[PDB]
């Protein structure tokens, strides 16, 4: 084995799509089809615990909502941040999973997607808070969220699976608008969840309190979805699909740098292969239908040499591009080293690249020969072997 | 398809910036970086031209300069004009592109931002004539432009594109007169001409001859604005400036009419979106980053009680307030009726609002999503089916 060497907790986060363990009818996002990821961690002696943020919301947005859920309160995403992008202050109230947050207790990260974005910029946030809304606190006399100040910490560690780092090409895709949103309806259906029905009760939550965005009595997902396109967390820049972009997800990267505190993991994902005598990537047998009809090929194949979009670019996972993976890279100056069988703290170890999709890697699609179960635990045993 | 019912050759004019098709050294104004939308008519059937009048200079003056490039001849301000704002009465000497038109035949005008007001002013022009400049040649013994005498109808249809007719709130900017040169500098730089290079050849005119005004070769383009910024294009009633205010442009709709023998037809842009709690508007991602820096966020808050500019007034395609642009209105009694199917005489025809910014749409600013191309075929289409 590894010994134990801490004992902190670990903490899921999602990425454009996700829902709380409560929501879509308690099909999980963290095991799908395959089962229930946060039971078999907290079964084999590893405390876990899953956070729901906002699926299309900014990187921003999600981690001062899951700063205010692991420590308790309102979230509270900074005045001049609303003030810029015109949306409320405040949002939801939380009662806090981890109140020890605040007394020196720390967790690990766990985080698919674009959750390795957020997780990124909530370290960022702890560690040096913001600038911007510290000087706008006092000019207009308003309070100011601790996570602003800075000085603090307390992620021991970032795992990040199948993350955008660097972007994905995807959102260059001319119907990429109607696009994401099928994909949003396909994941509904792996889960069992229509989306021409006007569900009385919730289901899936987008959590859209700061922006007043709710979907309506009498309403379906399909009609949901018209509106949220046609709305600001579609249209402005405080937003995932901005955040999502090549472009948006360099600007990320100039002011969310490592810090050297807390250990980040990379897992890569791939599915694809090579063409014949074209540099040309196509989909996987096995891989989920939707990202192999509509996503995977244009993903294998869009090119933009004058941006470096080049042929390592081709090779995907259905919905991300491999190499925008293994780290920050795109105006970053993080630095990502290959795992060597100890992990160091304050730079990316990149643990690889499987061999899975980007919904096979959380059991959303199935993938018999992908022994996830063995993956998340093997995971577990490492992070609970990091060094304090 | 329709049925052509005109021969009609179709003529551009531009706004508030705006150059001659071989200045900018090629970057086309009508295409930007999208390709040359005159070329794309041509190719397709529907003659086109292009004009070329001062940018900064008032809708007058454009006026005359248009007539003057249409017809062939020298340009002529008008004495009377020419003695109470004191510039030159004459101006450069062109060869004519349609001097056909003296003696029958017409053109459909189709004009972006400011050339709206200018097209409107050569129509009234046109057909009316200035009976001030009539008494003034009379009471001096002076000669007189064929301009001014009236009883010319040259202009069988006049579209809109994103025209301020009652004006924009952008000229209410505490720095408008820095910004303003900034939005040159940047469309400058859009065609790779950088404002810190003494460049020999003109590459961007200004057609200031009748104040005096030119670029010195070697003169950078910074240190020219500066000079501009000082003169008086820049600081009389006879500019650009001036007609693109609000009340400015109210003084033009009280003597601009429309005319019963012209269509006209309008559209509007709108790249923002309301805001969650306050009315205002923000600038949505994928607007030109000039604007949505510098100038949308002003125009989607700046509210003036006493003059009416209101809720309504904010909405905005990042250089002018969306609601100014269907037809005149304040000022006027202009006819403005929403399109059905057939085109009408004498009125303004508000063919709809379109998400496309103030630069996207011209092509300065990219925009993947918007076919440029099929708004312009369509509209060509259109105006070669008119009933003269
Ligand atoms: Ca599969
Ligand atoms: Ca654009
Ligand atoms: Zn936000
Ligand atoms: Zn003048």
């Amino acid at each position: 084995a590894s010994l134990r060497a801490n004992d902190a907790p670990i903490v899921l986060l999602h990425g454009f799509t996700g829902w709380g363990r409560e929501e879509m009818f308690g099909f999980k996002y963290w095991g799908g089809v395959r089962g229930d990821i946060e039971q078999w961690l907290n079964d084999n002696g590893y405390r876990t615990y899953t956070l729901a943020v906002g699926p299309l919301s900014s990187n921003w947005d999600r981690v001062c909502e899951a700063y205010v859920q692991l420590v308790g309160g309102t979230v509270d995403y900074g005045a001049a941040h609303a003030a810029k992008h015109g949306h409320a202050r405040f949002g939801r109230t939380y009662p806090g999973l981890l109140p020890e947050l605040k007394r020196g207790g720390r967790i690990h990260i766990i985080a698919h997607s674009q959750g390795g974005q957020t997780a990124r910029m909530l370290v960022s946030l702890l560690e040096n808070g913001s600038q911007e809304e510290r000087e706008y606190a006092k000019a207009h006399n308003v309070s100011l969220s601790p996570l602003f100040e800075g000085g603090h910490h307390f992620v021991l560690s970032v795992t990040t699976i199948a993350t955008p780092h660097d972007g994905t090409t995807l959102v260059n895709m001319v119907d990429f608008t109607d696009r994401f949103f099928d994909l949003q309806k396909a994941v509904l259906e792996a889960a069992a969840v229509a989306s021409n029905v006007p569900y009385t009760s919730q289901v899936y939550d987008f959590k859209l309190d700061q922006w007043g965005l709710r979907r309506q009595p009498g309403e379906s997902f399909d009609h949901y979805f018209e509106r949220l396109k046609r709305s600001p967390v579609w249209t402005s820049t405080d937003t995932a699909r901005y955040d999502l972009s090549v472009s948006g997800a360099e600007k990320l990267n100039q002011w969310v740098q490592a810090s050297p505190n807390t250990y980040y993991l990379s897992f890569s994902t791939e599915r694809t292969y090579r063409g014949a005598l074209t540099g040309n990537h196509y989909p996987e047998l096995g891989m989920n239908a939707f990202s192999a009809v509509v996503c995977a090929p244009f993903l294998g194949s869009y090119r933009n040499p004058t941006l470096g979009i080049d042929s390592h670019w081709l090779e995907n996972d259905g919905i991300v591009n491999t190499i925008s993976m293994n780290g920050p890279k795109r105006g970053s100056n993080d630095r990502i080293v290959p795992y060597d069988g100890t992990l160091k703290k304050g730079v990316w170890n990149d643990m690889g690249t499987y061999n899975v999709d980007h919904l096979e890697i959380i059991g959303v699609d199935p993938n018999p020969s992908f022994d996830i179960r063995a993956f998340y635990l093997r995971l577990a045993e490492q992070l609970a072997s990091l060094q304090p």
